[PDB]
């Protein structure tokens, strides 16, 4: 953290004897601390490499913003020595702001690579292509090693990773991968359909994101090869571009467990009227049906009166009802999600839980009701069992069974928030304490 | 999907063809869905890797299940076919249900392997070691490129990988980093401190999991260097292997965002009373303060008996007062984690949040008193207006500045998980419902 000293001359010297003995993310550890001067000075400085790496490891947002203010005859330098795949997301970022500078903006681009990126654009974000690049290393079946490691002697600083060598024949069409941990063992007069593997994994051009993530996870994988409609090899994913891929349906999972429903959201990008706008979109439907919860309050008004001396006992039992309908929904919610249990584990979860539910409420009962009596209403103190106890077991239930419902019919149960059972938690977690009073008291 | 054929019979002949053209993971997908039979008898049957590679990929538990069973003619066999890292993992696994068959079945094991894992239970689970494997490659600075080459050419079949060659003087210290994608163009005569990289990233043999996660997600790596308390290279970790470690904690920290207070924690495997135990320690202490939120409900009851013909109205109140504080919490939450915000970004948020919190309040109210009229009920109608708005803000106020006030003391923020909140926000969202009524009717 000495750089800050190099630079507060705004000379040339001092500066550039640091900016070729630190790596990139030091910078990116500091970036966020510096001041809108220091940035848009350095982001000029560093060679063509650490340039462009520091940058496509920036808020999508953050980059089409120094790539409005960055010199112009940086531009076109900083955009080639640029890896492919990190440039096609990035490239993105501007349009969602330009779409001007964008068909502008990419003429800085050589022809050569333009006509790339003017195909991984055509591709989502959520499937493969938004990810593969096509700097790859693909060979073919009829070729030798002496010839592949001959190959790889040069054209070895152009492509994103030549550890997992790729054959296709002349169509095209993907058939076998080619370790070069085995590249570097075999005979240098040995074919390439003999050492290869004919059964290969693979992603097509169209695969969620979780999907494709997913494989390199269970085969221990590294490199995944991208292909199309037909079978033709265009596109291979690093494990480090997906390993973000987690991270992201990660957060984006945690996020829907609450009322944020917003795909891509970062926090300290986002003024208060952005927050607001979706934050406020759940919290609304949310509160539609909650509406409900005191208006069933009433139409037991009649009985009502008469629970006059009480019902101060609607918040902790109601509430407990609601802890419970999470832990339930949080637990089984996950799991669709990690591949444990499934649209046919539903069966053997009811019955699962309906130990633990019936479980709990007896442990939490002798908890609620030992001071239903101790607080000084000894009268009535049935309702209060009965009803605790006849609800967590129902509630547990809800929040368990419903995870899969949604999935039943194909909706990401993330979605069933807590929240959203914090509230049929208290709608049918009332109606409960209402029968479990009314006929107890005629 | 066919294999439920050659089986049937419980012959040798037409399973034996299967288990050996079949990939493991197909099996640890079917495997879940097998019976208490097949199991036990293919996981005697497949080779020794791919039986060995199946098992790493189990539960804990049922892992440590099948190593109680099956033959112990095969144990000193898979013990051996199996990756170290993975065995030490897996091998604990039975410690913690038999600190005897431990002590015996290590035994099995070859003395030349068993000192090695006799060193890699000393280090937590937590910790890199739990995660390194000791079959790197190392080379030494004074070296050449067609030696290194060479040196690979044998001994390529024992190594974890050798795609990230190592660097050590005769100390055995770690000074510098090799890529394979180097030994390949490098010149055959050139010496090895020459091309290789002296600045070199590692981590020490005691570095939280996530931590050394975290690196490899940012420097774009796939093999990380461990050191020890001196600096002596003992130990490399695979991104596969940390792939993993993320969806682990990944998965602690969404359920932190309930009950569910257990570390590794599965679904499937847990009997009614497994689940019950570690749920129930949370949903009683969160029932504790809950239980506060009834017998303050009551010291508010002389002027409580005047609010006869109302309150109906906390059950929708109370409540949305708690989704409020959710979103808040969660959206925080998971940003501290992201490293997004600090313990230094907590004035900013503050203030960012003061305007949301009243920006929704106010949306919130016009929603609910403009029922709480046409209801049935308006009479006092400020009570509802200026409560569910001085509260919807003073709720999201807390469930956001509550995540950091843990971390200003050292504590996972992932703990202040989202019933704890409306809970809490059950507790203070209630007295204002009070103060907001009884000084509104004198
Ligand atoms: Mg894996
Ligand atoms: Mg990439
Ligand atoms: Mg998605
Ligand atoms: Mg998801
Ligand atoms: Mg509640
Ligand atoms: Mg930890
Ligand atoms: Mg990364
Ligand atoms: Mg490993
Ligand atoms: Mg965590």
């Amino acid at each position: 953290v000495s750089l800050q000293e190099a630079l507060q001359e705004g000379d040339t010297r001092a500066l550039r004897e640091v900016l070729e003995e630190i790596h990139p993310q030091d910078l990116l550890a500091l970036w966020d601390e510096l001041k809108g001067e220091h940035r848009y000075v350095v982001l000029t400085l560093l060679p063509k490499a650490k340039a462009a790496e520091v940058l496509s490891h920036l808020s999508p947002e953050e980059q089409a913003e120094y790539l409005k203010t960055l010199p112009p005859w940086r531009l076109r330098e900083i955009l080639e020595e640029l890896s492919l795949d990190d440039l096609a997301d990035a490239l993105q970022a501007v349009r969602k702001e330009d779409p001007a500078y964008f068909q502008r903006l990419k003429d800085l681009l050589d022809p050569r690579t333009r006509a790339e990126v003017e195909a991984l654009a055509r591709y989502e974000e959520d499937e493969a292509g938004g990810l593969m690049t096509p700097e790859y290393v693909a060979v073919r079946e009829g070729m030798t090693v002496e010839e592949v490691l001959r190959f790889l002697r040069r054209a070895a600083p152009d492509a994103e990773t030549i550890y997992y060598i790729y054959v296709v024949d002349e169509k095209g069409r993907l058939k076998g991968v080619l370790s070069l941990r085995d590249l570097i063992v075999a005979d240098p007069r040995t074919r390439v359909a003999e050492i290869m593997n004919p059964k290969v994994v693979y992603v097509r051009t169209d695969t969620d994101q979780e999907e494709v993530a997913r494989l390199m996870a269970d085969y221990d994988f590294t490199v995944l090869p991208v292909v199309d409609e037909e079978g033709r090899l265009v596109g291979i994913v690093t494990v480090d571009d997906v390993l973000d891929v987690l991270e992201a349906e990660a957060t984006e999972d945690i996020h829907k467990l609450g009322a944020v429903d917003v795909p891509d959201l970062v926090y300290s990008e986002a003024g208060p009227v952005a927050l607001w706008l979706a934050r406020v979109r759940w919290l609304v439907i949310l509160i539609l049906t909650g509406m409900v919860t005191s208006s069933i309050l009433q139409g037991f008004e009649s009985v009502l009166e008469a629970v006059t001396a009480l019902a101060f006992y609607v918040p902790v039992l109601l509430g407990t009802g609601g802890n419970t309908g999470n832990q339930s929904a949080t637990l089984i919610i996950r799991a669709l999600a990690t591949r444990d249990l499934d649209l046919r584990d539903w069966r053997r979860v009811f019955l699962k839980e309906m130990g633990v539910g019936l479980l709990l409420g007896l442990t939490l009962s002798f908890l609620l009701v030992g001071k239903v009596y101790w607080d000084g209403h000894p009268l009535l103190l049935p309702v209060v069992g009965v009803s605790l106890v006849l609800i967590v077991f129902f509630a547990n239930l809800v929040g368990a069974m419903l995870p899969f419902l949604l999935r039943r019919l194909g909706v990401d149960p993330a979605l069933v928030s807590n929240p959203l059972v914090a509230t049929l938690s208290d709608v049918t977690g009332l109606l409960i304490y209402l029968s479990v009073a009314r006929l107890l008291l005629e």
